[PDB]
């Protein structure tokens, strides 16, 4: 929904899903579901997503396998 | 190089390029070249990249135009 409180006005659901993969790659989201939910909050503008990106991006940059 | 001080040990160049587009989409990098360079520093773990994230990602989320 364009009125989803977590991030309003999303017309590019492809990018929303890509960003979600940062959260999913950060930890087992089912074992820490409240953290996983916070990771999605505010269009991903939140401290959990930023910290996850700090772990996941360098791990992926260091790995020869592609996205 | 693997020993690039800006980010060592990079084997996934294509991901490094994609992150660079966040910086390029954030402002005219040629007109603020020192800010553009800081944006890339430390494997993109820096305040300029993070603030650019916060402008560029919402802009792209609100625009139907896909990135791939």
């Amino acid at each position: 929904s364009l009125f989803d409180p977590s991030c309003t006005g999303v017309f590019d659901r492809q990018l929303l899903r890509r960003l979600g993969r940062v959260c999913d790659d950060c930890f087992n989201v089912f074992r820490e579901p409240n953290v996983a939910t916070e990771c999605r909050s505010n269009c991903y503008n939140n401290p959990v997503f930023r910290q996850c990106m700090a772990y996941v991006v360098p791990a992926h940059l260091h790995n020869e396998h592609r996205e």
